[PDB]
């Protein structure tokens, strides 16, 4: 018995929180470094952790249900339970299937152009509310990055080498002189990826998922995902068309939003590392910067 552990536990920690909650099954269906989702019942998702822990995201969900006038579902918070040391969030699973390139090109264009047409309502109209009553959740990526720069100045930059040090320098080098983000502020999903998507059985968009990093923010970081070049996500052309339908946007500094972002990954897997005392990461994230840099 490995797995079949985590899933007592944590089905012992929902009942003991949730007074009258029976689970009849539980499984794990997802989980990221420092949290676990499970599907309990066929029914609900549960999203948990022990912490920095889930206030803001059951905030901004409750904001959003109160506010967003869309067919889109999102996660609609039923339990929860927040503390220090804990948190958890139960919501009716959305159902559907998740988007993939594999899906996508499956498509016809004309499943295509409708898939995209929905991204970009939903995405005009999430970034046109008014964002009064959630003005807490402001997020500037900038001062935050300058932030972790000084940690990384307190702590580990003088170990590094030439050729790490050279990597972060020009990082902020290019961060000091890019205009990217002085433009429209606005509330974002702000991890807005295909693999929190989701397809009903006509290939359109459904639900969306995992606003747990969600805030007002640049406008720009909605679309960085949608702009990815990889594995994972659809393509730049599909960002760019997305773009296009959502319109009032300047295309070329949403790419640069989003070349920076993606040249800080390495940066941002080393800060990880060390705000949370996980070597791997810190090692990963050097040994990242060796194979951007010699790349041809
Ligand atoms: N079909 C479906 N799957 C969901 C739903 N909510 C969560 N999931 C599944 O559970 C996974 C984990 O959920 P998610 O919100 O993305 O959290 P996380 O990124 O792992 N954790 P965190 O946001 O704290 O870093 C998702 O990838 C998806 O597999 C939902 O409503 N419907
Ligand atoms: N899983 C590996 C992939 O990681 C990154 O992209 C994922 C991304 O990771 C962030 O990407 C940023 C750098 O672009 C960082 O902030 C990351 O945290 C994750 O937050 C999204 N929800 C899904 C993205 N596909 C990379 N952009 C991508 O090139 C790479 O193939
Ligand atoms: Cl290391
Ligand atoms: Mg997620
Ligand atoms: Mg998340």
């Amino acid at each position: 018995d490995d797995n079949a552990t985590n899933v007592k536990a944590m089905k012992y920690l929902i009942e003991h929180y949730f007074d009258n909650f029976k689970v009849d099954s539980i499984e794990i269906i997802g989980s990221g470094y420092d949290s676990v989702a499970y599907l309990v019942n066929n029914e609900y998702i549960f999203k948990t952790k022990f912490s920095k822990g889930y206030a803001k995201e059951k905030a901004i969900y409750n904001f959003l249900n109160t506010n967003l006038e869309t067919n889109v579902k999102i996660p609609n918070i039923e339990y929860s339970y927040i503390s220090d040391e804990l948190s958890i969030l139960g919501y009716k699973e959305i159902k559907g299937t998740f988007l993939t390139p594999e899906i996508y090109s499956t498509m016809s264009e004309e499943e295509q152009n409708l898939l995209k047409r929905d991204i970009a309502s939903f995405l005009r109209q999430m970034h046109g509310l008014d964002y009064t009553d959630i003005s807490e959740c402001t997020i500037d990526n900038k001062q935050n990055v300058l932030e972790e720069y000084i940690l990384l100045r307190e702590t580990i930059y003088n170990d590094l080498t030439d050729i790490e040090k050279d990597y972060i320098e020009s990082f902020m080098e290019r961060l000091n002189a890019t205009t990217v983000f002085e433009g429209k502020k606005c509330l974002c999903h702000n991890d807005f990826s295909c693999n929190h998507l989701l397809l009903d059985g006509n290939n359109r968009l459904t639900g969306i998922i995992d606003f747990g990093d969600s805030g007002i923010i640049d406008e720009y970081c909605d679309f960085i995902y949608l702009l990815e070049d990889s594995e994972e996500e659809i393509g730049t052309n599909f960002g760019e068309d997305i773009l296009r339908m959502y319109g009032n946007i300047d295309i070329e500094k949403a790419k640069e939003y989003q070349d920076i972002v993606e040249e800080y990954y390495p940066i941002e897997t080393i800060v990880y590392g060390i705000k949370n005392i996980k070597q791997e990461f810190i090692e990963n994230g050097r040994k990242e910067i060796y194979k951007r840099t010699y790349k041809d």
